[PDB]
């Protein structure tokens, strides 16, 4: 799929919803939802927990956090990384805005000795709620039951 057009909304679970397409994978989407904080770590009590057996220090409690900013344009903020995040092939500074587009590439932490690239990899990209369902992430927060 991943394919249709773009218009009007008028129905329930409808319109299109951003999120961050795994890089290499095709599950742990993070849903961005318009208006929405999405906060990434390891530690309890973040929307999205990211946990692994080979290096789980690499990510830590809130390594990142997503929000629209007042204007209404989703913005990329590090709550003061430790290892630090990437964007696009760029550094982000701590508590920091940083306005994302269609085709980007969020890298919580850095690289391995023996990994050309992090692990960890997404992409933004705009997919309708019924097209991230399927391959949703692991949410850790509360939601709408």
């Amino acid at each position: 799929g991943s394919s249709g057009s773009s218009g009007v909304t008028g129905d329930r679970a409808g319109g299109r919803s951003w999120c961050l397409r795994r890089v290499g994978m095709s599950a742990g989407w993070l849903l961005l939802e318009d208006g929405c904080e999405v906060t990434v770590g390891r530690g309890f009590g973040v929307t999205y927990q990211l946990v692994s057996k080979i290096c789980p220090l690499m990510i830590s409690r809130n390594h990142c956090v997503l929000k629209q900013n007042p204007e209404g344009q989703w913005t990329i903020m590090d709550n003061k990384s430790l290892n630090g995040v990437w964007l696009n092939r760029a550094r982000l500074e701590p508590l920091r805005v940083y306005s994302i587009h269609q085709g980007d590439y969020i890298q919580l932490g850095v690289p391995l000795e023996n990994k050309e690239n992090a692990e960890y990899e997404y992409e933004v990209t705009e997919e309708d709620w019924e097209t991230i369902y399927p391959c949703l992430s692991p949410k850790s927060g509360p939601s709408s039951g």
